[PDB]
């Protein structure tokens, strides 16, 4: 590898050389990659995909949030977990991070019926294994974010914290908030899409069971813009953090199912 991985926007916005997505190493060139476009009418209903159970999602916490140089990430340190969702085990929550742009019609990694959303939020969980690595070691819950004029009060603690972590490796503490504050209303999360894929940054390991919820989070345009306005890819603050999005990958011979 001749330089550090980057997103296209970083290569375009700086003279410092870096490895763009089509040139990424690791497992990034293998054939079960994410994100993908989901043709919603072609995903078959699987009745075994029931409701999710969220643990620790309703509890108010003061989360640590940090700029890791390619996103903003909340550290969930196993303080939450999930089960159900047609998942084979409970999964422990590790981190939450986001991908975004500064235009309403792009910013998501996945697309639904060829539509990208303003952001996409990933909550990353790790499988509770038994004795008897796997294709489903990691469960990522993906939520699409739609831009509008509705102020999302739940997001405010996160949005306000952004001012405090402009540069990579900076961390801060968010005001009291729960994970549910960040999500659509729980009852609306019964409809989701499911497929097997990869992590969307190097080394892009093919060990993710993906869930993409049908119901979008509503965020005000200016709450979304706060991400590109307050954050930077680099300590020199030369490239505002936005378009931290991997281009679409081919489904190949994989199948997408839905609840
Ligand atoms: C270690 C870890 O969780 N990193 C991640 S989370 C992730 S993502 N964007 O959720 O698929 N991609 N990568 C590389
Ligand atoms: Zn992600």
């Amino acid at each position: 590898a001749e330089s550090h991985w980057c997103y296209e926007v970083q290569a375009e916005s700086s003279n410092y050389p870096c490895l763009v997505p089509v040139k990424w190493g690791g497992n990034c060139q293998k054939d079960r990659q994410s994100p993908i476009n989901i043709v919603t009418t072609k995903a078959k209903v699987d009745k075994k995909l029931g409701r999710f159970f969220f643990s620790g999602y309703d509890k108010k916490q003061t989360w640590t949030v940090q700029n890791n140089g390619h996103s903003v990430m909340m550290l969930l340190e196993n303080k939450a977990s999930i089960s159900g969702g047609g998942l084979p085990a409970p999964y422990q929550a590790k981190q939450l991070h986001l991908h975004w742009s500064d235009l309403p019609y792009k910013g998501s990694e996945h697309s639904l019926d060829g539509e990208h959303f303003a952001m996409e939020m990933h909550i990353v969980h790790e499988k509770e294994k038994g004795t008897s690595d796997p294709e489903d070691e990691i469960a990522v819950l993906a939520f699409l974010v739609e831009a509008g004029t509705q102020v999302n009060e739940g997001f405010q603690p996160l949005v306000e914290a952004l001012s405090n972590i402009p540069k990579p490796e900076m961390s801060t503490t968010m005001a009291e908030s729960s994970l549910l504050d960040l999500l659509p209303k729980e009852e609306k999360l019964r409809h989701y899409f499911r497929y097997l894929g990869s992590l969307t940054t190097p080394t892009c390991d093919e060990k993710v069971v993906w869930t993409v919820f049908r119901e979008p989070i509503q965020l005000h345009r200016e709450q979304i813009l706060a991400f590109s306005q307050k954050l930077y890819y680099d300590k020199e603050q030369t490239v505002s953090m936005k378009d931290n999005v991997r281009p679409l990958q081919q489904l190949g011979q994989r199948t997408v199912i839905k609840s």
